[PDB]
């Protein structure tokens, strides 16, 4: 039998320029991260010390997943304003993620950067917000990579792989 | 990548005959164990067995290693008979195993049980209480391990954990 696929170890880490030290100024930077279909991207910073900005559009970590845009994140982790990203947690709406590091033309100070982690994880699609339709009719499996919908005793699946009808 | 396995990633135990009565006196045993580092979450869609005391006659034994988590019998649990329910059980590591025993008869025609497992990364970086961190300075999980790292201007020493200037 050929053995059964398992999770590949997909994960990774993020610097700016030059980390620890300070960055260049007119600095464009971006890396484009993907999982597995079944598996979404878990990322967070270790380290985040970028020129301060208002609304961030002068250095900045922009995260994007598909067209949303997560944050744009600037400013210190010791000042802990709020365009910082402190130690949230950012994941991908699909299973992709966009980051994009930003220095303009020059620093008040000499800022370090940032540094980042990330992670792919399983996506427990049996996971749905309270007052949403359930994900399986009868009972939800999630297992590593997908899922799948089981019936209750003198029922079974239909074609559509999660109605239950009764035999 | 993916660590090479001859088990798959999720299965599904279900006592003889099921969803009809189970024969008598049979004895079966499941061997559940998965890659290093991840552990095995199981739980029961159905469970009607032959009810007694402390499940001497038909039992669902789980088992993990030497601990025997738990033992079931019955369709409601009552004071040292414990019916499984909605719980979740899991696998103290990568390996679990059931067995199920019948004895001889059964008064009533009890339907016997069904059950799911699946596979999950565990989140070493998850400690309980009290005991210290994993990491000195940063924990990094991720599916099948884990390693840590350090902040800035320190680094991490030989044992992986421990950070230090320079
Ligand atoms: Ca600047
Ligand atoms: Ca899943
Ligand atoms: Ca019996
Ligand atoms: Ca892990």
């Amino acid at each position: 039998p050929l053995g059964p696929k398992w999770p590949e170890p997909v994960f990774g880490r993020l610097a700016s320029p030059g980390f620890p030290g300070e960055y260049a100024n007119d600095q464009e930077r971006r890396w484009t991260l993907t999982a597995p279909p079944g598996y979404r991207l878990r990322l967070y910073f270790t380290h985040f010390d970028l020129e301060l900005s208002h609304l961030c559009e002068y250095d900045f970590v922009k995260l994007s997943s598909g067209a949303k845009v997560l944050a744009t994140l600037c400013g210190q982790e010791s000042t802990d304003t709020e365009r910082a990203p402190g130690k949230d947690t950012f994941y991908s709406l699909g299973s992709s993620l966009d980051i994009t590091f930003r220095s303009d033309y020059s620093n008040e100070k000499p800022f370090t950067g940032f540094e980042a982690f990330y992670a792919a994880e399983d996506i427990d699609e049996c996971q749905v917000a309270p007052g949403e339709a359930p994900t399986c009719d009868h009972h939800c499996h999630n297992h590593l990579g997908g899922f799948y919908c089981s019936c209750r005793a003198g029922y079974v699946l239909h074609r559509n792989k999660r109605t239950c009808s009764e035999q």
